[PDB]
DNA sequence: AGTTCGTGACATTGTCACGAACTACG
DNA sequence: CGTAGTTCGTGACAATGTCACGAACT
């Protein structure tokens, strides 16, 4: 097949929702779709993703829909967070 | 495209390719394969758009093809490499 | 053994072989057949003859498997070509 | 696995030996071109046969010698052998 | 729709492998 | 005439890139 992507070259989309639902604590779909830049529809059936293999909880709490971490969803982003820290090392 | 898959969960193929393409200088389209662990043919077919935009270039030895990331090449890396430093680093 | 026919008539194809290589110094199958003539399936046997004795070696080019003259073996061939350069001259 | 021809063919021992002798029977050349008399005879068929030597038979006494173009080949050829030694 | 992993089916050279024809030499 | 040692074509295999697919992401 084709490449052509000049948004997600090195980092996955994928990627940022994580990073965002660390220091954010919690979130939704729509604000996580333009602090972290990310279309949003191209964040919701990704979002799913992490639902399915438990990665993100759901909380209406109230009216809404929240996202979250949960603790395998939070014991692998620190596991990958510093297998990506690594490839780092090396060039400086 | 699809970038995100279940084992590209953070980062891409194009990403440890030009990784490992800097510990080594150059390493060929089947060697990253064994090194980086991703699947051959994906490791190819990034690897020609590497080239037709310039990243790479097939450098011929003998019979056998190796691959560099040229001065082009590199900006991308240094560049790309800094802004999963803005994110990988606030935590 | 199937030592002369046709066109084999002075010099075996182990003659070219260790000569090619003190030309040159190393290479393939390919190269050698390619330049002595000698059809691949004769320049891959006498080369086993050659490593399974001791006069040449196998030398990889990460997939390149080059082959060298060692010691013995050209310390030979300079020790045999006079047996060849002296049934020579009494044609001169 | 080979023993005393590992560059020059048996055949051409005897090639050279009708040189400078001109005329030669296959104990003859066995005995000093230093060959088992079964090789000696054999090769000397095939030159024969591609027309390089001929028998000379004086009695029960059978003499090989180098035909022309049996001489011819040698020289054009021993000039190849040449051009190998000389590249060093 | 456009994109893009990554298996599977091709069209290549480089080296070992079985088999045919013949030479070396008792 | 017979066993041994050989020259080679054809065949079986392992290792690159292309070609074309199916499948899931953007």
């Amino acid at each position: 097949g084709k490449i052509s992507t000049d948004k997600y070259i090195f980092l996955t989309p994928r990627a940022y929702i994580i990073v965002h639902l660390l220091k954010v604590g919690k979130a939704k779909a729509s604000e996580i779709s333009e602090n972290t830049q990310i279309p949003y529809q191209t964040v919701i059936q990704n979002i799913r993703w992490l639902l399915a293999e438990g990665y993100v909880v759901k909380e209406q709490k109230g009216e809404e829909i929240y996202y979250k971490l949960t603790d395998k969803g939070k014991q692998l982003a620190t596991a990958e967070l510093e297998k990506i820290r690594k490839l780092v090392e090396v060039v400086q």
